[PDB]
């Protein structure tokens, strides 16, 4: 039995954001940093596999257990419309619309999550599609990273979407030699953001 690329199924749910919070400060764990880490996967993992799973692949560890995963969006505009109609209400009652501006690095990333209009960045606009992609620690320097990206890549695609971005945080340099490595080139550095982007044919 060996690691594999497959398609996410719901019961990935669970590791899918358990990846998310493991990675999600900067690439590292965001646990010892926050004090509600499951913010994390509700604005940046669940919301993808709750709208379209389709897009959402794992790096299975040969077990049954995903070990990573990549998962996106088609269409920046309607699932930033999608988010707000039909995600934010299952959220909202465990992390409340914001009344004051955030005190904590806590009520940052709720921020984030109450505004997915932050995706809609003009010069990402001729890159419909934009995708995560984490893996775990024990299951980086593999090529896993490679084949999500390439499997993602196809899908898209197939699905007659011709280009992608994504965004990473500027100082994180191994991440961007990583995007770099799978054919990425910097879109814009508006903020601690950088927004890289590719054609998705192979
Ligand atoms: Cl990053």
């Amino acid at each position: 039995p060996s690691p594999a690329v497959r398609p996410y199924r719901p019961d990935d749910r669970e590791a899918v954001e358990d990846i998310c919070v493991r990675t999600a400060h900067a690439g590292r764990d965001s646990r010892p940093h926050y004090q509600d880490p499951g913010v994390f996967p509700a604005a940046f993992a669940a919301p993808y596999v709750h709208l379209e799973p389709e897009l959402a692949f794992v790096l299975d560890d040969g077990a049954g257990q995903a070990v990573g995963y990549v998962l996106g969006t088609a269409d920046t505009p309607r699932f930033v419309a999608d988010y707000r109609a039909k995600w934010l209400p299952l959220v909202a009652g465990r992390y409340p619309e914001p009344r004051h501006p955030p005190r904590s690095p806590d009520e940052e990333i709720v921020a984030l999550l109450h505004r997915p209009e932050r995706m809609l960045v003009p010069e990402v606009a001729a890159y419909p599609a934009h995708l995560h992609i984490d893996l775990l620690p024990d299951w980086q320097g593999r090529g896993y990273g490679r084949a999500l990206m390439e499997t993602f890549l196809r899908a898209l695609h197939e699905r007659g979407v011709a280009a992608v971005h994504l965004s990473m945080v500027s100082a994180n340099t191994p991440a961007r030699a990583f995007y770099d490595r799978l054919g990425f080139h910097e879109i814009a550095v508006p903020g601690p953001v950088t927004y890289l982007g590719r054609s998705t044919a192979e």
